[PDB]
């Protein structure tokens, strides 16, 4: 079966207590302390706010979790306190509950987040370069924790363009990778899911993410944004295909042993692989060059175990001008 080729063994040898989130003893803060000022959204099973720490007079974001799903809460708690102080993931400053109710919030740091819909049209070339160097910090810090993400998208990165600040949110989805473990597919938003989700294989691992940081990049340097717009699952993988090619896509399922929904049949056509270059169009050129379109091939790939790790993005030649920068 197929094995994740960096960080395949890393939890097997921390100590249990590392991985095994349901055992996890949670340390509570004073509630009291927070005082809501905002809604700001809400998900299937939590609800978020901005709020003020009345202690320090500094804002703060509070996270009420509701439907209370007592597994999936520790697995969330166990996840971020395994990544404090990981390079570009969002802070938890606390963790509290209501003292009668039981019911628990996750406190964490206030980012003034620029929305991506605005962003995403004005980002120039080295911007894409700087946001997606330090998105890959955050996720090669993860994968090194035994941690995949399972949720990047755009919402789920939150930029602050004024201070060029960036952090990875949303660990609500996170999982501890375990080699050979099958892992439920309905994760990940429609637009970012990897193709091994869409044909409903459950042997992946963190280049899941991989997949979704390239779904981002392409959207930024082509400025089509989501990038693949299916209209439910199956079409995400046929627009997947448009551009991959449908025999690619058979020599992957061949690879893997992969069984593909028979109702596939009457809606994937018969597509060839196409050159990337054929998305360069006047509005985008400026944002496109030669060492974009090579990392872009290496993600999007339908081959999970031959994408790029976060680690080998960031050597590619794409980021030598951040690199460059952040030593003068
Ligand atoms: O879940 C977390 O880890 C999480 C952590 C931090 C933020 C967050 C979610 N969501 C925010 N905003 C937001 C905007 C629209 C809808 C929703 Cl649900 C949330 C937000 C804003 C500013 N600073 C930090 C955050």
């Amino acid at each position: 079966g197929s094995r994740a080729r960096v960080y395949a063994e890393v939890n097997s040898l921390r100590s249990r207590e590392y991985w095994d989130y349901e055992a996890h003893v949670v340390s509570w803060g004073n509630q009291d302390d927070y005082q809501l000022v905002r809604k700001l959204g809400r998900g299937k099973y939590s609800e978020v706010f901005e709020a003020i720490n009345i202690t320090n007079n500094e804002r703060v974001v509070v996270k009420i979790l509701k439907p209370v799903k007592k597994k999936k809460i520790k697995r969330e708690i166990k996840i971020l306190e395994n990544l404090r102080g990981g390079t570009n993931i969002i802070k938890l400053i606390d963790i509290v509950k209501d003292p009668v109710s039981k019911t628990p919030a996750l406190v964490f740091e206030y980012i003034n987040n620029t929305d991506f819909k605005q962003l995403y049209q004005i980002l120039t070339d080295f911007d894409i370069r700087f946001y997606m160097y330090e998105l890959l910090k955050a996720l090669d810090y993860c994968h090194s924790k035994g941690i995949m993400h399972r949720d990047v998208k755009p919402h789920n990165v939150m930029i602050d363009h004024q201070q060029k600040k960036l952090r990875l949110i949303d660990w609500g989805l996170a999982e501890f990778y375990h080699p050979a473990q099958e892992y439920n597919v309905r994760v990940a938003s429609r637009y970012f899911k990897g193709p091994e989700l869409l044909v409903d294989y459950q042997m992946y691992d963190y280049s899941l993410d991989m997949w979704s940081l390239g779904c981002m990049l392409a959207s930024m340097i082509f400025r089509r944004e989501p990038f693949f717009h299916g209209q439910d699952n199956y079409d995400q993988l046929v627009r997947i295909a448009k551009v991959l090619g449908t025999e690619e896509l058979y020599g992957y399922l061949k690879k893997y042993h992969i069984d593909l929904d028979p109702h596939f049949n009457d809606i994937l056509g018969q597509h060839s692989r196409k050159r990337w270059e054929n998305f360069i169009h006047s509005e985008n050129r400026h944002l496109v060059s030669p060492e974009a379109l090579d990392l872009l091939d290496k993600l999007l790939r339908y081959d999970h175990q031959q994408r790029l790790t976060a680690k080998e993005a960031m050597e590619h030649p794409y980021f030598y001008p951040v690199v460059k920068e952040q030593s003068q």
